């Protein structure tokens, strides 16, 4: 239906698949790798970790530890000189979100013309980035693998947004190895946010049947695997359905966009830099039963999809159960309860409203409503 | 066991999906392309086409008509000999699986120098292919998003695997508007060539959590979708369903490989130069039939997600009831009955099992059998 699909040429996952990712790098000509990641990932040695095993295949690595959550211009322009002084042939993102759109914008403007705003947009870049491996850490973003990159200059104080199929990893990497160290409440929040695109993806006016595939996969999987590995992060079986799962959610998000869960969480952990995983999963819940006033035979079929016992109710019915079944996964696994828990003020919901419908997360969502709709939308999530 | 998902980086798809792949290039640096189709393409109108949009965004265009059903070398050496004398900066496959095969091999050939038979194996070629974007026109092979090309050598009749992620088309194209016109009999083949993908996909030892939800959606969108297609080809919203499904089917096969159907089909092909698409259409019942005994649980989950009513049934009758609605689909669309009518002789069955043991896509069937179960397979098929 008029429709693009956007995925790495490559994407290698299960557990070993890092070690496999960067052997297929021996014989590439590749010598200069800059290591793009935050703080944590290098002090636990998952940098040293990768280093190494690059060493291995001749390639010498430099280190950029800079980025912190919701990436900034200045980690951006922070890492284009560490990778300028090492002269670097390609780039390595190792962790969450945050680590990957600082480096698909390192390697965007590695090869590219100047600072990054001239790339915000969709596809502006006239060329490819710079060669770019994502290995991710965290179940439930799926960033390694959009062609989405997000870069804050707070400067404006707005985030920018950069649509490119340029910023598509060359080759990502979901090995469960790495995820096995998830504390249960970034595994909570991420694999939440997972299920948020999965919901959010099949509910878009841009879903196609690939997308539609791809995101009940996802939530099946999820509602089959979530709770065990909050209950027991070295259980490897449920980490690697996750793993699998959060990557269906993208496959489905990256390609059909999302909806008033995100449009709205991007409010609340953007101008409050909330983490982005807890704000969607409490989010999430209320937006649905905001959208099943239009589709509610979709929430179903997700319902469905989840393993629960609803085919033989009506759609109505069965999109409540759904609605439901999301407050008890929340609830299983210490998601918070409200907005108000967050830390959120019911007197600034009139300006995260106005933001939320500007979002451009907001144009797929299924329901279209006003200032007015949205703010009370938000009130009813505290 | 880890695994690769591989896929073209863009892919585009629906009703326009042509022009806008074609208007994507402008700014792109490509000026020159090599145009590989067949006889029908060109005659029919469907290579102007796509010239004349080259033009309108500045790119000139060679055109090398000369690929027919099962590619062979002497066809990819005429192609780089127009591409040579062209000097030609990208290529373009437009047509069914032939063309993009033989597309693949004229472009990691063009890059890489040598013969077609030095890359048989896998990835065995050192640099990437030369830029290439495949038009697809037939709605079942898929071949214009896979890593695979499959090329014929007529001099000593032998088919040639190439499994290398260097023949990954950089853009796919799937635009209904060219598949309008394939006949009731290419529908027919085609469809049910795509349904064998699924199968296969779904029964492989490979599969993955990903490449089943891809098999499985192929399957219900092909039963749901090739009778109306077949019956009648002006019926777009069918032919773009077929389109969809063709490649949920290749997202699958090309990742979880194939089977004994595809083993022995290739022989059949490769020998009496019959068409892909039906040699795979006569023969998979009957090894859907031969699977049944260690897949007869996944033979009914196919089933299923083909709308049948056998969800209350048990493996062994849930398989048997899905293999006889494959027979079914295939009578009710025009499919020959046996290989007799193919005009296969049983005669040359010990040396078509002899190969088909042999063929790349038998490691992954489920049941491994030899020399005489094969060749037993073969004849309960005449
Ligand atoms: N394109 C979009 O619209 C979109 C969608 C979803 C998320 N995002 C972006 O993605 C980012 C969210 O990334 P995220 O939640 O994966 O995490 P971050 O938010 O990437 O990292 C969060 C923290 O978890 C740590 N961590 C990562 N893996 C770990 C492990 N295995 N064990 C222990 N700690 C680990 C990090 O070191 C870090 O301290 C945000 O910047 C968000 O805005 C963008
Ligand atoms: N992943 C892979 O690499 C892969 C998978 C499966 C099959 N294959 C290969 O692909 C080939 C099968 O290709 P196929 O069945 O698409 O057809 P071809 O075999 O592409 O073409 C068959 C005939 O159909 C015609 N045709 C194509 N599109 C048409 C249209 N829109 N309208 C009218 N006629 C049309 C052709 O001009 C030709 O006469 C085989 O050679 C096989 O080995 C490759
Ligand atoms: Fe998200
Ligand atoms: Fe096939």
């Amino acid at each position: 239906a008029s429709s693009t699909f956007y995925i790495p040429f490559v994407n290698e996952m299960g557990e070993g698949s890092l070690e496999k990712a960067i052997k297929d790098l021996n014989g590439s000509g590749f010598k200069n790798a800059l290591i793009v990641s935050d703080a944590f990932m290098n002090k636990s040695g998952v940098v040293k970790q990768v280093a190494d095993l690059l060493k291995a295949q001749g390639i010498n690595s430099a280190v950029y530890d800079g980025v912190m959550p919701n990436p900034t211009v200045t980690a951006v322009l922070e890492g284009l000189k560490i990778l300028k002084d090492n002269n670097s042939d390609f780039v390595i993102s190792l962790g969450g979100g945050s680590p990957h759109d600082c480096a698909k914008a390192i390697a965007l403007v590695a090869t590219n013309g100047g600072e990054v705003k001239d790339y915000e947009g969709i596809d502006k870049s006239k060329k490819p980035a710079l060669p770019l491996m994502s290995i991710n850490t965290t179940a439930g973003t799926a960033s390694e693998m959009t062609r989405f990159c997000i870069i804050t200059d707070e400067v404006r104080h707005v985030k920018m947004a950069i649509v490119d199929r340029h910023v598509t990893p060359m080759v990502s990497v979901n090995d469960p190895l790495l995820m096995v160290g998830m504390p249960k409440g970034l595994t909570a929040a991420t694999g939440m946010d997972a299920l948020t695109h999965a919901f959010e993806a099949y509910s878009s006016t841009a879903a196609t049947p690939i997308t539609d595939a791809c995101a009940l996969k996802a939530a099946s999987m999820i509602a089959k695997n979530l709770k065990t590995a909050c209950d027991n992060g070295k259980d490897m079986p449920a980490r690697e359905a996750m793993a699998y799962a959060q990557f269906l959610a993208g496959m489905a998000f990256n390609n059909a966009s999302l909806g008033y869960v995100h449009a709205m969480a991007h409010q609340l952990g953007g101008y409050y830099n909330l983490p982005h995983g807890v704000c969607n999963a409490v989010l999430l819940p209320h937006v649905l039963a905001y959208n099943a006033s239009v589709v509610a035979g979709r929430l179903k079929d997700v319902g469905v999809a989840m393993g629960l016992d609803i085919a033989n109710l009506g759609d109505k019915e069965g999109a409540e159960a759904t609605i439901q079944a999301v407050r008890d996964l929340a609830a299983s696994i210490g998601i918070p309860a409200n907005l108000t828990e967050l830390g959120a003020k019911k007197e600034d919901v009139p300006l995260l409203a106005d933001h939320a419908l500007k979002d451009a997360c907001a144009l797929t969502n299924p329901r279209q409503g006003d200032q007015k709709e949205v703010e009370e939308l938000f009130l009813s999530a505290f």
